[PDB]
């Protein structure tokens, strides 16, 4: 366990709530800190694959979440031209007893929320409207600096401030890489759908599943922006919308009307980096590894960071101390760099697979029919994962 | 049976040969005019599948062309980067009994010359360095004009000149298509090959087999050339190989110091027409049809061309005699022209598909990888095609 252990938390996102709680749990004192005046995440979907679902039983958050959530049957593949079924992905009993847990959807807005609140009952100390300015290490401590004037003295910080991360720059001076498509969410209150659907096409795809009990339905387009290739700035917005669909099934237009239109997320990512870790400080979550979204498992890897942290820390500090800390963050870097890389540069793969057009999409089609789909080979990697040593 | 008509045939290839045969053997007056002055074909490969092995069967020279023919065992394809096999279509005594015959690879000088003799036993009469001027139908003639001043009549005329058909204009102003790929051959005196390979890569393949009892190996290279997108009006000459094939596996590079390099096959083909049919001349072979290579059955339909119409023609004209060519030419017409305009078509996307790049050839190579082997849904349409009624 970890009583004698500081945490100073940079971020409050899923990732940074995560991570508080997974070290509260395990009796650490934990700091973190929110810039943003309020905790709150986006009021649309995100799905959360058996690889998150386990780790949220683990912190026993799980039956509580899925109370609000929504449990698809399959994921479906179908081609955004023609409508018609390429392949499935049965979500059921087998599934679940492969993988240790069920693939369901939620809103952001409720997991985040769920996180937060049980950070809060295991302990952990969380500050919104305070912006964590730097981070350094002096001797056997991270030195956290606050907006406020104020420097935290703790044993490790954890650089979890996202894609735009400022404290990933004490490691690498890269810059986030444009995919050149972007997306746009909706729900709308709820032919019909009980499973996350994916229509893949030439140049876009749409994603379609339930939430909250069947109610409501998630809606989400990704398109390639052609104002990114010609040098617009401010690119993606929603007047390419209409020419980006043109070319799809009804089924997937009728879709984009519901789409929220004042507001979008162009999607980069980064390049992989093996080394994480500033001394004591690691960056976790998007801050060290943010993907492009056709995994669905961003957030995922968030979650995945604070159970690894928090089972290899407590592992080792109760027989090494605070003096284990850096060999503590090394371990969990060795261990999910791979992992998580192999997930930037796969997904990276899988979205220019939903997205082809001509004869690699015909190809790509017949590919998707004729699978075993009896075997698991394309997901083990993904949904089969675990820290556990 | 056939003795009370008479046909000329404009142009000795492969196809016109093919035609003179079959229809001679009915027992028709064939006089064929051939522009060059002997008759000869290249002296590299070509592969003959039992679609026309089969049809060489039915008129006796088959067992004479497979005397100086090579029998492969199985079709292999192969990633021309890695020269990993992809899969084998596996040409043993299952594929043969379904198909009606061998599929079988010879020179193509030989198989011209069998049918040429062949046909002159048969009783066609054959000339070499004539040229065919002009075709027009008056009344239940064709009268075919030649270039030493003089007009023939026939029942019909066959238009057999080739890619650069001057006939077909009688018929359509279409040019041929370029598809900005090049082919190169050679054949060298013979890790061992007793296969049909195909190594295929980004912009570019690569196919060996051995011919006559395993002494010689054919082998040919196919590319994308830059110079025909860079506007060079003798596109894909031998500078453009090197660069071409650099990203390939040594096993390519190697086979590309045989290549005959004086010499090359700009690969052109023509969007497909219905009506081959100008009053009592029809368009056959390459005239008609000229296909890029993938499928390897442009000779093939020449042959497919004859049996059709040598068939149809007996079957028709011993009722209804010489004023039954119409009705027999629009039949052929309506029998050949989807069967081969299939092949036009198809071969291009056939082709394409063999040179995807990025992650549209990894979902190829997998594709072929996971295929049911033994299924024929790939291939029944191409080699159990028959013109039979
Ligand atoms: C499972 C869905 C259908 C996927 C269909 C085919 C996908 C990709 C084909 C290209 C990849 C071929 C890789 C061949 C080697 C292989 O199987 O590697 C295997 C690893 O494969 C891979 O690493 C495959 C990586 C690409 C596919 C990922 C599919 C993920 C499905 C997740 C969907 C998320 C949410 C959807 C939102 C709408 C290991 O094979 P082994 O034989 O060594 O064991
Ligand atoms: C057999 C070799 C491996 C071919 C692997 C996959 C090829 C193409 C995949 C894309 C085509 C998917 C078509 C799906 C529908 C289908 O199967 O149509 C089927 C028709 O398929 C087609 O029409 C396929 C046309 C494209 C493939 C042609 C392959 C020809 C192999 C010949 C090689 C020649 C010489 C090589 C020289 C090196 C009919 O299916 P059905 O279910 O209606 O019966
Ligand atoms: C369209 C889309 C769909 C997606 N769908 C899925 C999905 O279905 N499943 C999935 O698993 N993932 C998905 N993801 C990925 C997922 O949203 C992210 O990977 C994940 O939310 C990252 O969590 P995080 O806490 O690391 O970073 P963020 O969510 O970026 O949180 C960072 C936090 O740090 C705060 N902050 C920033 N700087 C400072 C500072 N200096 N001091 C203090 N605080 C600071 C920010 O205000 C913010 O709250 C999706 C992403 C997109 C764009
Ligand atoms: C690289 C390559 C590889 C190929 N491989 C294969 C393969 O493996 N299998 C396959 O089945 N096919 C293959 N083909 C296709 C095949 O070569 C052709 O489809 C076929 O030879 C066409 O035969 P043809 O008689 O219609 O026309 P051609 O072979 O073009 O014959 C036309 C003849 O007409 C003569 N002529 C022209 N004008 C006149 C006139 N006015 N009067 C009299 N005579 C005239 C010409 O001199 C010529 O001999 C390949 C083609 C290429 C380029
Ligand atoms: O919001 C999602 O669930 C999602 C999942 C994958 C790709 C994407 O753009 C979005
Ligand atoms: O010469 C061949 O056998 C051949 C077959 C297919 C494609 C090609 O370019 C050539
Ligand atoms: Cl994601
Ligand atoms: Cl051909």
């Amino acid at each position: 366990n970890l009583q004698d252990a500081r945490i100073i938390i940079a971020g409050g996102g899923i990732g940074g709530a995560a991570n508080a709680l997974a070290l509260a749990q395990k009796g650490a004192n934990v700091t973190l800190f929110e810039r943003a005046s309020e905790f709150g995440e986006v009021g649309a979907g995100l799905q959360v694959g058996p690889h998150g679902a386990r780790i949220l039983d683990s912190w026993g958050v799980l039956d509580d979440v899925l109370s609000r959530a929504f449990l698809p049957k399959n994921i479906v593949f179908r081609d955004a031209i023609t409508a018609e079924v390429l392949t499935k992905i049965d979500l059921g009993s087998e599934f679940r007893g492969r993988y240790g847990g069920p693939y369901f959807v939620t809103h952001r807005s409720d997991l985040h929320a769920t996180l937060v609140d049980a950070a809060r009952a295991a302990g952990a100390e969380l500050h919104t409207g305070v912006t964590v300015t730097d981070v350094i290490t002096e001797g056997d401590k991270a030195i956290v600096s606050t907006d406020d004037g104020r420097t935290h003295e703790a044993d490790i910080a954890l650089g979890m401030d996202g894609l735009k991360s400022r404290l990933r720059e004490k490691i690498s001076g890269d810059e986030p890489v444009s995919s050149g498509y972007a997306a746009y969410r909706g729900t709308t209150p709820y032919e019909d759908i009980e499973d996350v659907v994916g229509y893949i096409g030439p140049r876009c795809s749409f994603i379609q599943y339930p939430l909250r009990g069947g109610e409501m339905l998630n809606q989400v387009a990704v398109f390639e922006s052609p104002g990114f290739k010609n040098g617009i700035e401010n690119w993606g917005g929603p007047e390419e919308l209409e020419q980006a669909y043109a070319h799809c099934h009804e089924n997937v237009r009728r879709g984009i009307d519901y789409l929220w239109k004042d507001r979008w997320w162009p999607m980069y990512d980064r390049e992989p980096i093996e080394n994480w870790v500033d001394g004591r400080m690691i960056l976790l979550g998007d801050a060290a590894h943010p993907p492009l979204q056709y995994l669905a498992s961003g957030a995922v890897m968030a979650i995945e960071d604070a159970k690894c942290l928090a089972d290899y820390a407590a592992e080792d500090f109760s027989t090494g101390g605070n003096s284990a800390w850096p060999q503590i963050l090394k371990e969990v870097n060795t261990e999910r760099a791979p992992r998580c890389n192999r997930i930037l540069t796969t997904g990276r793969m899988w979205g220019e697979l939903w997205h082809l057009d001509g004869t690699a999409r015909i190809a790509r089609n017949e590919l998707f029919r004729t699978r075993d789909t009896s075997s698991y080979k394309y997901t083990d990697w993904l949904w089969g994962y675990s820290s556990d040593r």
